[PDB]
DNA sequence: CAAGTGTGAGGAAAAGTAGTTGGGTTTTTTTTGCAGTTGAAGACA
């Protein structure tokens, strides 16, 4: 649902997980890494789930010999996605993007699709107040402050936006139209995007991620 | 190709403390009325 809600890909990936994903068994939380060096053994189950997820899309997409997923279909799932409002979710992911980390969302900072800009300032005027309350200062430093806020007073000197499954539905429809080198490029095009998404919620490692990716890649070819 | 010990540092933050100044008391060790009187210069036998 996160994006290319391609209903079939749920058990596609569930199946590869079925496959070599811990001998077709639900990944359990890793162990009590007692050692202080905290080696990257990648046993963090999810990290591998996302890895299988990505892989699945690439493989399945790479070899859909029957041509079940049309050339022009893959990029459509990309055009529809590349941003949009969010019945709360995407607005959230913007708020997380704003930890201004490795500059994958930094520019989103810059762009910030109009309103996204607006509902952002809304969430700042509501949840940033959870900000603070100078002490003593003869009331002085404080009063002055109060006056200043008295000054710019402001805060106002479809209910419009939509929910999550609404947005999800409408892009599933926006791809409503289902029934060589370029598609390979498009596929890589799309995978980078999800890499952005899944990586962005998490500790990324613009390569550990792929280090992780690399790992199971290796794991897999022991058929 | 690959997994596994040993381990040095980089980093964060509130309050304190620095430097540079000033403030700041502190703290501090032009006669206008009167009447008399003395001493004086001057003078004398």
């Amino acid at each position: 649902m996160q994006c290319a809600l391609p209903p079939e890909f749920y058990f596609y990936t569930k199946q590869v997980i079925e496959f070599e994903e811990t001998d077709i068994r639900n990944l359990t939380l890793w162990e009590r890494t007692d050692e202080r060096h905290t080696g990257r053994v990648s046993n963090h189950a999810e990290l591998r789930v996302l890895s299988y997820f990505m892989l699945t899309i690439n493989w399945m997409l790479s070899f859909d010999r029957d041509r079940q997923y049309p050339l022009k279909w893959i990029l459509s799932l990309t055009e529809s996605l590349t941003q949009r409002t969010t019945t709360s979710e995407s607005i959230g992911r913007n708020i997380v993007k704003v930890v201004y980390p490795d500059k994958p969302t930094s520019s989103d900072y810059f762009q910030w699709s109009e309103e996204e800009t607006l509902e952002f300032l809304k969430w700042m005027e509501k949840q940033f107040l959870p900000t603070q309350t100078s002490m003593e200062m003869t009331i002085d430093q404080k009063i002055a402050r109060r006056k200043l806020y008295k000054i710019f007073p402001l805060d106002r000197e479809d209910t419009h936006q939509l929910t999550f499954i609404e947005d999800l539905q409408e892009r599933y429809a926006k791809q409503t139209p289902f029934f060589p080198p370029a598609r390979k490029e498009a596929i890589g095009r799309l995978l980078t995007h999800i890499a952005s998404q899944l990586l962005v919620d998490f500790a990324i490692s613009k390569e550990q991620l792929k280090d992780c990716i690399s790992r199971i890649k290796n794991a897999c070819l022991h058929r």
